């Protein structure tokens, strides 16, 4: 039941929704070099698993499929990466280990932001990335076994601000479109 539109420079390329089918998309097929990040979900995140099916093209661009949001207090943002384009984010970050859900295992990693653009204007925080070594485009995505994990590690798992399937990219080009069951 969507009740939040994602939409951080989504005029850098082309985004379209509809909230009442749970659906979007986002064609960057003439590049980016600035970052985007826009989809569709819910105000206030859970721990609920979330169904999605997508058509995501990102080879030679810097992007992520993935469930995305945050946390108030102490302050993360956080990613569960389903595919993604040229960038892994933990081959630079802090690893924190491995889970295995929904028929693969993620790589666990976390980094920290100073003095960025954030929930709350410009901070500090935390982020935490679980990134799938199978990718895929389309699945259940047991949210509740990668905050579990992630707890262990300082992610406060309540205090939830919203919560989204979305569409990031910072470089290249390429297209996506995403359907919420």
């Amino acid at each position: 039941g969507i009740n939040y539109v994602q939409n951080y420079n989504g005029n850098l390329g082309d985004f379209t929704y509809d909230e009442s089918a749970g659906t979007f998309s986002m064609y960057w097929e003439d590049g980016v070099s600035s970052d985007f990040v826009v989809g569709l979900g819910w105000t206030t995140g859970s721990s609920n698993a979330i169904t999605y099916s997508a058509e995501y093209s990102a080879s030679g661009s810097a992007s992520y499929l993935a469930v995305y949001g945050w946390v108030n207090y102490p302050q993360a943002e956080y990613y569960i990466v389903e595919d993604y384009g040229d960038y892994n984010p933990c081959s630079s970050a802090t690893s924190l280990g491995t889970v295995y859900s929904d028929g693969s295992t993620y790589q666990v990693c976390t980094d920290t932001r100073t003095n960025e653009p954030s929930i709350t204007g410009t901070s500090t925080f935390t982020q935490y990335f679980s990134v799938r070594e199978s990718t895929r485009t389309s699945g259940t995505v047991t949210v509740a076994n990668h905050f579990n994990f992630w707890a262990h590690h300082g992610f406060g798992n309540s205090d939830f601000n919203y919560q989204v399937v979305a569409v990031e990219a910072w470089s290249g080009a390429g297209s996506a479109s995403v359907t919420i069951s």
